């Protein structure tokens, strides 16, 4: 119900302790220097936080997706870039392989990646089409006994750190979505070149680059599932990723609210603490309401996924509400902090820049509203 | 969890069937003619919907407050005035008596009122002070063996139909809240006169009047609890009423959304259904999300109350979010219907006028935000 | 510039004096009883307020459109239904005849209507299509020497009081807009039947009905301009009407703000006036800014029209901003008044219901945003 | 009226030409490297853009404040940091000296600063109090024939480039505002030390530091006006600065809208340009409406100042509306650009970070709403 089980409570406490011990001292350094936190990722792999959905047989933690959402929220509260790296590795790489790959592919592509030594990446977007995922131009000709890949992916998270890749290329151009086919591409491999890192406004610990495939050949076993199923795999992986991104936005909004409340209590204006002003109280009330409401939606989406029931509309609602709430709460936290919120000495601006991204990737807000509207009208029809 | 138990599902189905059978044909007539639906209230008392929180020993249904929230949402979806009458009788009259009254008072003031033959009313507000509940000017002098009541209450719901009253009068003026004392006043009684009915913008089935007490004397047993506890009784009854009003606003928003979606699918513009337009889809998506989020907040508040845990901040959040969401959804439904939404032939304007009230009574939105802000700052401190 | 000329100032003062003398005592009676204010319309015709754009040669006042906007704002501040009647008679009937009709048609259809004895109506909308104005199904066969009209118009303002009608019927069905042709139809005439009055949520002084044409024949001179120009005539008349409706929404928002400020200063809560609370001050500040900004937009649109320059985007912006600001200000005024705002004794709910309409007729907000977007993209291209 | 005079049109064209020639190529470099654009400031001084309000006798341009607002909007459209430097030098330094200083002080402190070789700074805020300007703790003891200054100012714009300073120190502590006294402090002078530059989220061309006064002595003539008038001088200078900041926010919103519209027309999604989507059109319409509405308010405030009439409420409204509109438009521009808007290669994120500041300095939005509310209630009383 509303309360959490003992395992979930213990995981929440452990994640909060780890976050306050490790991520908070280094978050500013990671943001400023664009430094990939290798040691923190290794420690998270040691704690099993990178393989929560993975069964314990394959080396994972064997936990439900609600526990994953809680851990993602706590980690993103600690550090946003570490949060998005964890979210990518947990959902976007591990989920499709467990859900669709054969047992040999699971053994060869999940077990090394549970320990945290290696991480994965999700390669769907292209420079030509960002939202229209079905219009991917990457071609995968089945010449000989190998899949020859030609094309250029873009915006690939963890491109400079991943040891594997889930690449979606259209085997058949005529088939807009049917042609789409997934492939498990090891990194580094001949024929694959990594693009230059992109300077980003917000999350800067993670490395974002453009994968370029030039006559890249992979063995025939590297195809995920069967040809044609690529679009469905992409959609389901996107739903799970949307749940993860909603958790990340919740964490960002929570830490922004905590910093704002602490500063408002500490700061003195007109001979009184700022909390005595009614405007500040109303701002805090609205922020808390938005944050809690979103958290509820997220938890509902996670529990619906755990009960093996359809959750696409719920996940889209959770992602949209969490992203918008995080942006509004971060903006109001900057406004409450005032002048001190603008300088980089205080962490409010980092929360603002990190919260801005949650409305862009994993489907923009317009795409989320399209999904919600379609499912709503289908429900009434 | 997210799912509902079998009893709750059966109650939801029964309430929906009763609503579609009875309330929908007569809602327009009730709104237009200011007609109190006596037969519908009697049938609801027959179904036990007026005594859900009451134990079965005293003649109630013995159901949890979550079931009460579900039934309130369904009834308010059927008809808003019937919804507010049910909410008043269930929470604001029955709850304080069960929570604080002695067993003899329970037998003499709850058992006749479970059947639906008689209903109660909550008398707190005064013309002088609406939000400042602690500034009530009604005086209750303890002369002789009877409590002599002098004063004028205002805005009393069901004043023209109630057979009992929960009246709060300040026994001690010096004590702003300590002086406040509750009293169980039977109606009609000598010394009590009912004010004229007030024409209202929205809910017009219910009768709202001003109770006037002129030397009204009641026996000494009619006092609820002990003197001084009146303010706490009022606050707890207000929390339960806020949960009920949140359920009512949810019902209004739900029926407005249903009518808007049906009309949008039926209406043809520019050679296409209105749902083909992206603006309509985005409006429907935003409306859906709002309602669902509010519902979760409401259900969380109800479950927290059922588990015997503090729920004041949760109830305030649920009431605020539900009221604002209901107003926004009703306005957008009128906008979607366009010209046909403006005339009284279509039920959109009735939903608008009924949804406007949920931000005013049971504490305005500013008071709710004050409560949320106070509890938030207390949580951080 | 920002200041007003002496003629405009004198007209503003005269309109305000007339409004406070006449419209304010009878506004509640007009709203409640659906009473057409014949005497007030006659007095306005005596003051020349119904023929402001009309040259003095034809019996008008010969004033610029800025003066018309000011007078419309003041009258709608006095009474909303009188405001919409004045707006219809000034813009939607008189403007197209002066702009496109020949001199004989001006003499036979403008000079009697300047005095205020008779008023006109604008017949464009149909039950089939409300926003898609080009899809009108009314047919005008040119049989013999007369135009035979068949079809059914809908939502015609002043249908029960108009002595003339501007009816737009598609002469050629193949021509979606080219077929559209305007006609000056006298009322009453054989073959024309008036539909039943429609009960409306808001403005109820004006009479809204559905014109039904059954073999209605008019002389050949009654056609406005030449066939095919009907759509352009409709668009320009709509622009002028949008300016008028923006002025009306400004008046409604202004009177709502005045009542809210007066009540907030008078009402006492927590031992202080409501204006001492910071939340009330912030609400009043937001309301004020909105109204003033909208007024400027309106005044800019009116001055651009007076200088014989294109004003379509400006008029659309003014109408959209004025309507949204009026709705928000009326809602906040009801919220500020609290319980007393809900009853019909206070005039806040009347302002709410009257302000709701300004987002529906003369093009809904979505159509206004489409016009603004089209003109913006055309400006950049 | 709505149109601009020939001088204003010529100044607008010259400012736009200069902006597109100089500021646009170097804006990204200035933002990235925190580089003070010395050459651009010198060229602006050559064009007279730094001394617009200054009479031509003292070496200024002798232009009205409307021309200053237009030039500020164009320059801030070119580059935001250059815009805020120009705004500070024009209003916050030059205005108080011309308005209150004697002729000798004008000759010794305005004529060298019109040419653009030297610039000024406005020193009011302190680390202790940011919004409560009357609680400044800087002390100015009148020992001997010199004013000995002790205290620490904060957030001083152009602290590392100014050759003069307007410092406000409380001569009399007992007098909260009466004690406040202004002083013209040359820079550099013995006893004055410049604090370290502060890394800021947005505008980074300008240098922001903390002035520290330790036994700084100035001649007796350096006091501006007479003791006690400091608070009034600060308030009037703040009003003029609010007009300038509103112009800057207008420029930022305008360039963000231009970039967003151009990208939306260029980008192709789902086989169509983005402008074909109705959601994009509605976003563009809302952005254009907000921008134009604000621009109007700003121009009204500037013209009211030029006509020697009170403009405090108008300036506060203009600043608030311009800041909020700029933030909303920048956020929507980032959303429209999508993924490409997030990287630093595109200029959308720079517009976002620069537009965030306009709600903080020159009085936060809460202070603006307090000023508007006070003037509104004073108007009704
Ligand atoms: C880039 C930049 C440049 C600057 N340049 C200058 C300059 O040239 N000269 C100068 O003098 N200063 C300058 N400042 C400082 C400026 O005055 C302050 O940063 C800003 O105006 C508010 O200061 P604060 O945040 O410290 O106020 P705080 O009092 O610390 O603000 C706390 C919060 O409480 C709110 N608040 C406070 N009192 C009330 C109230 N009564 N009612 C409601 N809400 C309230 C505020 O709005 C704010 O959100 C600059 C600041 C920045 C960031
Ligand atoms: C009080 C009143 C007075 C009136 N007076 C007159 C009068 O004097 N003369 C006259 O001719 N008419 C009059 N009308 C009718 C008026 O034209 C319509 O009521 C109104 O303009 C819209 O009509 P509709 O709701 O039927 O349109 P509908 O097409 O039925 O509206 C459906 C909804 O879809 C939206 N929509 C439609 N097309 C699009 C699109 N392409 N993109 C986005 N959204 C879209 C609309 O905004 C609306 O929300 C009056 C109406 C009222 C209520
Ligand atoms: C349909 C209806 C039914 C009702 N039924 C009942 C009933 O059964 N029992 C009962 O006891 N009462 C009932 N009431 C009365 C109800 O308590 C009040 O109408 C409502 O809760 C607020 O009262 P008010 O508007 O008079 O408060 P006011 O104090 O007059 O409100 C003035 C405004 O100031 C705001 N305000 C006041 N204090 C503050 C503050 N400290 N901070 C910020 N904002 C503030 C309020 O939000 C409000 O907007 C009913 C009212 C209505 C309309
Ligand atoms: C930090 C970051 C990390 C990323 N990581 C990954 C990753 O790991 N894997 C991956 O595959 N991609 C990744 N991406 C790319 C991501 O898919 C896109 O950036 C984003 O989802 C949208 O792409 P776009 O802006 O290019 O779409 P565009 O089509 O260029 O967006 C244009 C605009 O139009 C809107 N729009 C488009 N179509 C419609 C429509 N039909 N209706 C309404 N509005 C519409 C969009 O919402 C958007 O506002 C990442 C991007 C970023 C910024
Ligand atoms: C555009 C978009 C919303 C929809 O895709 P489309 O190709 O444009 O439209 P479609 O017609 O393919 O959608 C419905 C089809 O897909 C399938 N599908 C769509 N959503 C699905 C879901 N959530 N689960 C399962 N199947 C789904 C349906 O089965 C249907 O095919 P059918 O006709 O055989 O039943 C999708 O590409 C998208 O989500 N874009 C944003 C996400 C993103 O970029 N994330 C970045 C990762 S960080
Ligand atoms: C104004 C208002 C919000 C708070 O009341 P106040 O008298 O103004 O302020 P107080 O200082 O009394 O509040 C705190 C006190 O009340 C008690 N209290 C407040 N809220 C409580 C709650 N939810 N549960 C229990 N006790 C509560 C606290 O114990 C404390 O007293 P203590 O110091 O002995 O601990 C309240 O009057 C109100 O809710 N008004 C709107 C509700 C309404 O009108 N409903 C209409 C019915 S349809
Ligand atoms: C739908 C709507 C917005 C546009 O009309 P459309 O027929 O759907 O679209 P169109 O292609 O006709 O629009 C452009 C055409 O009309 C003409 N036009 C459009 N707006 C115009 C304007 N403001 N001024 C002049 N001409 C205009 C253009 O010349 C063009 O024709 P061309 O190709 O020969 O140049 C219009 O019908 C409308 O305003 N509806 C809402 C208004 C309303 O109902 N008011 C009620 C009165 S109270
Ligand atoms: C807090 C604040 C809003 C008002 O100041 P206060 O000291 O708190 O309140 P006061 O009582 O002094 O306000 C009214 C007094 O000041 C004077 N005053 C206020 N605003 C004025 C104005 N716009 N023009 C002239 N005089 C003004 C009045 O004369 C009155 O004094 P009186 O009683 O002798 O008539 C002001 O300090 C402020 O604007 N802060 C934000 C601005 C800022 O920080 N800008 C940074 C520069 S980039």
């Amino acid at each position: 119900s509303v309360e959490l089980p003992e395992t979930h409570q213990m995981l929440l406490q452990t994640c909060r302790d780890f976050a306050e011990k490790e991520l908070f001292p280094i978050a500013a350094q990671v943001d400023k220097e664009h430094l990939f936190p290798a040691a923190q990722v290794k420690k998270m792999g040691g704690l099993g936080l990178l393989a929560m959905d993975v069964p314990e047989e394959l080396g994972g933690a064997g936990l439900d997706y609600l526990a994953y959402a809680i851990a993602m929220e706590e980690i993103s509260r600690g550090c946003a870039s570490t949060g998005v790296i964890m979210s990518v590795n947990n959902s976007l790489y591990l989920g499709p392989i467990l859900k669709f790959g054969s047992k040999e592919q699971k053994q060869a592509w999940v077990t090394p990646f549970t320990s945290g030594d290696k991480i994965g990446c999700f390669a769907l977007s292209e420079p030509g089409n960002g939202s229209d995922a079905g219009a991917a131009s990457t071609t995968a000709r089945a010449e000989g006994d190998s899949w020859v890949l030609n094309g250029t992916k873009a915006w690939i998270t963890n491109a400079w750190e991943a040891s594997a890749a889930v690449v979606f290329a259209s085997t058949d151009r005529a088939l807009q979505n049917k042609g789409i086919s997934a492939f498990l591409v090891p990194m580094p491999t001949p024929g694959l070149t990594l693009g230059k890192k992109e300077d980003k406004l917000g999350i800067r610990g993670s490395s974002t680059a453009n994968l370029i495939f030039e006559d890249c050949r992979i063995p025939k076993d590297s195809i995920l599932g069967e040809p044609g199923m690529g679009f469905k795999i992409a959609m389901q992986t996107l739903d799970m990723g949307r749940i993860g991104i909603a958790s990340q936005a919740l964490g960002i909004a929570q830490t922004a609210l905590d910093c704002a409340v602490n500063y408002a209590e500490n700061r003195m204006a007109f001979g009184a603490p700022l909390t005595k002003l009614q405007v500040i109280q109303f701002k805090l009330a609205d922020m808390a309401l938005a944050l809690e409401s979103a958290r509820l939606l997220t938890w509902r989406a996670a529990m619906l996924k755990d009960n093996k029931k359809p959750f696409i509309k719920e996940a889209a609602m959770a992602k949209l509400a969490a992203s918008e709430a995080a942006t509004a709460i971060s903006h109001q936290a900057i406004q409450i902090l005032g002048g001190m919120g603008y300088v980089t000495e205080m962490p409010a601006e980092r929360h603002y820049r990190d919260a801005r991204i949650t409305e862009i990737y994993e489907g923009t807000s317009e795409i989320q509203r399209l999904v919600i509207a379609g499912h709503l009208l289908r429900s009434y029809r």
